[PDB]
């Protein structure tokens, strides 16, 4: 996960601009639709709770899990951890074996619009957008960047 932001894009759904989560790796890109789960784990539906006159309540544990939690595991850093668990993948696509196209003009009020294509896959032709100026002329040499280094 090198890149990470919310990139636009003409769905399909309604053939128009939309505001998609978007992320890049060393060697791929993924995209999703971004569901509606946020630690929504605190809201059952029961006849009231009831607590007793027994409980626990520790302390310095939770300091413990705070400044870089990913510590207790050195297996692997900087990588695929937890990938296939804690996000589940939408879409997947080959950034080493793409050609990007920025967009001066794209069209419905999109002036800033960078159009996709991979010479060997069918000649297909993916369109992205970034809120940022900056976030979008970054986000091609991203994909150049990873492309070039894979």
């Amino acid at each position: 996960s090198i890149k990470n932001g919310i990139l636009y894009l003409e769905d399909p759904v309604n053939h128009e601009w939309y505001p998609h989560y978007f992320v890049l790796t060393s060697s791929k890109i993924y995209y999703s639709e971004e569901t509606s789960s946020d630690q929504g784990n605190e809201d059952e539906e029961e006849p009231k709770e009831a607590s007793g006159s027994t409980e626990l309540h520790s302390s310095l544990e939770v300091l413990f899990q705070g400044p870089n939690p990913a510590i207790l595991e050195p297996e692997r850093e900087h990588l695929d951890e937890n990938s296939p668990l804690g996000d589940l993948l939408r879409g997947v696509l080959d950034v080493p074996a793409c050609q990007i196209a920025i967009r001066p003009e794209g069209k419905n009020n999109r002036l800033f619009v960078f159009s996709i294509s991979m010479p060997s896959v069918a000649q297909w032709s993916l369109d992205v957008a970034a809120d940022s100026q900056e976030e979008l002329q970054d986000w091609v040499k991203k994909i150049r960047e990873v492309a070039q280094t894979a």
